[PDB]
């Protein structure tokens, strides 16, 4: 059992009131290494929660997958990433483009696959609770604010 096999990404957090939250889960082997969830999909949010560097660290190996003959798909957001693209202009050099995300769209190591499946594995359900959380889904039976 090793990673040459494909990767997944989970990523499907329910949105609630029409308002979406990022959720990530990144997963070797069937193994979930770690998991999270947020609300702002923005590259100044690293000041706040530092998985930026992870999900930079990602972009090299959607990179190095090219090299093996692998892709990821992702199955929720395909949409804000389609923002920083349109930034200034066109991207110019890997750094621009790495600022515009979106522009990875030709390359064919990353893709949207829309499916409608409620089928979700254990370890999506474990990431979409924790968008909820995010959005201050706790227990009806508990509470959290401030005066």
């Amino acid at each position: 059992m090793d990673d040459r096999t494909e990767y997944d990404v989970y990523t499907d957090g329910s949105y609630v009131n029409g308002q979406y939250a990022w959720a990530y889960a990144f997963v070797k082997d069937g193994k979930v290494h770690y998991e999270d969830a947020d609300v702002g999909k923005n590259p100044a949010a690293a000041t706040m929660r530092n998985v930026a560097g992870e999900i930079a660290a990602a972009l090299y190996a959607v990179k190095k997958a090219s090299q093996l003959g692998v892709k990821i798909r992702i199955l929720h957001d395909y949409a804000g990433i389609a923002f920083w693209a349109t930034g200034e202009w066109k991207a110019k050099n890997e750094f621009t483009q790495a600022y515009a995300k979106l522009m990875n769209q030709y390359r064919g190591i990353y893709s949207f696959e829309k499916v409608k499946a409620h089928s979700g594995n254990e370890f999506n359900d474990y990431v979409d609770m924790k968008a909820k959380s995010a959005l201050g889904i706790r227990d009806l039976e508990h509470h959290h604010h401030h005066h």
